[PDB]
């Protein structure tokens, strides 16, 4: 996240850390057995950690569960990054407590101007490598559809949205990816790419969750 601010230990608890041996992205939990993320965070042999702040230290509040199964979205293209998300399920289920919670999937779409949460620990710096130990914070607003494909030209599709700021300075980046987009007590979205970090007039882009609500639901269902 870069401009962003220290979230506070579990303040964010749907956010998850997906480790293969290191955090390499974060996911959302949406219920006591699943989680999602993006697609293009796809790997073999992933553990899921609930309940993390310092990812480095184990404070106590930690839950750690191997996922059992991983589906990436039938449609995804990691060449436009279209319908980046996937879905992960554990091997057991999670403890919902006040540090471990699911959020809600949207029941619509959120609108240009909206304020979101955005939470990760992927890089810091825009022209550098930090990368942080505890959770960070960042609200941004929705973007006009416009101004992400003026950005974009012939890049974004009705799965995308973009939110950020065009002057630059805040953004997710990588290490955020497959990371938590709320606004409004939603998730509307998934941190799935963007031009660098925090450059101006390169916001970052979103896979629109509201478009897969039912595919969601209807694959863990039946999985
Ligand atoms: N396991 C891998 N091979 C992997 C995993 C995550 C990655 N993430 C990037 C990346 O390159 C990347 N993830 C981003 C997320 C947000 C923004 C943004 N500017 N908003 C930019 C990003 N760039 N490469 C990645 C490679
Ligand atoms: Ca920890
Ligand atoms: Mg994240
Ligand atoms: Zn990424
Ligand atoms: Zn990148």
């Amino acid at each position: 996240i870069v401009g962003g601010y220290t979230c506070g230990a579990n303040t964010v608890p749907y956010q998850v850390s997906l480790n293969s041996g290191y955090h390499f992205c974060g996911g959302s939990l949406i219920n006591s057995q699943w989680v999602v993320s993006a697609a293009h965070c796809y790997k073999s042999g992933i553990q899921v950690r609930l309940g993390e702040d310092n990812i480095n230290v184990v404070e106590g509040n930690e839950q750690f569960i191997s996922a059992s199964k991983s589906i990436v979205h039938p449609s995804y293209n990691s060449n436009t990054l279209n319908n980046d998300i996937m879905l992960i399920k554990l091997k057991s289920a999670a403890s919902l407590n006040s540090r471990v919670a699911s959020i809600s999937l949207p029941t619509s779409c959120a609108s240009a101007g909206t304020q979101c949460l955005i939470s990760g620990w992927g890089n810091t710096k825009s022209s550098g490598t930090s990368y942080p130990d505890v959770l960070k914070c960042l609200k941004a607003p929705i973007l006009s559809d416009s101004s992400c494909k003026s950005a974009y030209p012939g890049q974004i599709t009705s799965n995308m949205f973009c939110a950020g700021y065009l002057e630059g300075g805040k953004d997710s980046c990588q290490g955020d990816s497959g990371g938590p987009v709320v606004c409004s007590g939603k998730l509307q979205g998934i941190v799935s790419w963007g031009s660098g970090c925090a450059q101006k007039n390169k916001p970052g882009v979103y896979t629109k969750v509201c478009n897969y609500v039912s595919w969601i639901k209807q694959t863990i269902a039946s999985n």
